[PDB]
């Protein structure tokens, strides 16, 4: 899968300067020099799905480029706000401010719409996360609402914005945002799925955040296995052992390969809603991207 | 100044009704409901300048609620980020979102621009405030661009978003924006103001915020008082009998008579900003406004 990713990137890589200038020559505020120190300190393929998607549908314009530097400006302050000190809050709110001028700029409300309402799903999942973390009444459903908020909606929205800047039909549209969706829920999965399988490993666990697998365990546990789940989640005590012990629950209720399924599904999925476009280089590396997001399990 | 508030207020009843109807509604999320107990507890003139000016200008249309809207969801999202804990970061990003999504909907890329480029003041203000803050370097021309960010751009913004939704000539539009800054900076030094005149007192003191009268105190000081300055502000210690002194070097230099007059001069400036003008009733409330901004001092 190598190969094939850097065909995608190479073919990109001229679109990807021309962003991640702009993401450079925004994050320079006029009036304040105390931003750039920490913008530039933290500065991808979000901004990647918004010009190759463009590309895939024949943009010649400018404005692609505007979008997958909203896209990452979103994704950055985003990031801040979760690592909550006072330095962040603000610094991401004015990647939020910068964001929403550079996609004004484009003219297109259609866009702005698609953004708007992604941002909504964005900061609603953020915000079911922390009711949902720490409670084993989660079932997988509700972890697939906070997978879209928290990581597909952006996928979504930057593949969507690409097709709509270059003026494509409503089917392609369509095809665009479902690939994305399908493309972030595999690509959070498989992040789940790495915090098990070969620092990293039993984070979420200790985090007390409720993964996929955690759900696929919890949703068959036994009594004993339940008070297990109940004390070192929802009660938060662990010791020596905890973490060998979930994992050898994972496995028992086989969580793991279960998860790994869902993950190559949703991989297909992403796919499979290439189909109706007409044939294209770029419609070929996001098939070969749909692989490579799996590749690591 | 009582009965002339009051009729702006009578005038605007039906219309802040139909706001705070709005506010309420987009507060409750689809998904989450770990929301609306916040949001109701945290809920205007910053709406009311926008409904004001629309009407001021003749709009008959709906989208000047979906606007005043998005002022106070963008003023209560910027106060829950300057309290800062998780769930105020995440409570603000929501209300920003939603308040995106009331902008799109009105359809004006006009007003989208002067909202997006506020916001970005306003986030550029904040982070200039914390290297501001606590240093003696800072002239009152730089104290103004605080102000302007922390304060007076949704002022400005929110009128000037009024009277484009209004469809209004371009010279009654640069007036409302003119007024709106005015006001903004006046209303924000008179909060400058009674931080000293009469458990409020000396809060900025003590915060080590260079409010105007402090600006205008230190720029006057000798050795003897650079010293006081470099140690209760720079230094952050503080002792008993150090605010007393602070109030005593203040009406030494005249610093709040001072600001008493710079208050009084950006009031009567938003009031001249009206005059090109053709006579309204709104005309006339928003001229009260200006003297009941500063009646105080
Ligand atoms: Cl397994
Ligand atoms: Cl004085």
């Amino acid at each position: 899968a190598q190969k094939p990713h850097d065909r995608m990137a190479a073919y990109l890589e001229s679109d990807m300067a021309a962003v991640s200038t702009l993401i450079r020559e925004r994050m320079a505020s006029k009036h304040a020099p105390r931003i750039p120190e920490v913008t530039a300190h933290l500065v991808r393929l979000r901004p990647m799905l918004t010009l190759a998607a463009a590309h895939l549908c024949g943009y010649d314009g400018p404005f692609h480029i505007n979008l997958a530097a909203t896209v990452e400006f979103i994704h950055t302050a985003t990031l801040l706000h979760d690592d909550v000190n006072k330095s962040s809050v603000l610094v991401g709110d004015y990647l939020f401010s910068r964001s929403f001028q550079l996609m004004v700029e484009t003219g297109s409300l259609r866009v702005l719409d698609i953004l708007a309402n992604a941002s909504a799903t964005i900061a609603e999942g953020e915000v079911l996360q922390l009711t949902a973390s720490q409670n084993l009444a989660t079932t997988e459903e509700v972890y697939l609402q906070v997978v879209r908020g928290k990581t597909a909606a952006l996928f979504s929205a930057a593949t969507e914005v690409g097709g709509v800047i270059a003026g494509a039909p409503d089917d392609h549209v369509a095809a665009l945002f479902e690939y994305g969706d399908a493309l972030g829920i595999a690509f959070q999965i498989v992040d789940d799925l790495l915090d098990f399988q070969g620092k990293n490993i039993g984070d979420d666990f200790r985090e007390r955040k409720l993964t996929m697998p955690l759900i696929k365990a919890v949703a068959k546990a036994d009594a004993e296995e339940r008070a297990f789940w109940v004390r070192t989640i929802e009660k938060g005590k662990q010791e020596e052992g905890d973490l060998q012990h979930a994992i050898a629950l994972l496995h028992k209720h086989a969580a793991l390969t279960d998860t790994s399924v869902v993950a190559r599904t949703q991989a297909a999925r992403a796919k499979a809603a290439l189909a109706p476009l007409p044939a294209h280089p770029v419609k070929d590396m996001l098939v070969d991207l749909a692989d490579y997001v799996v590749e690591r399990i």
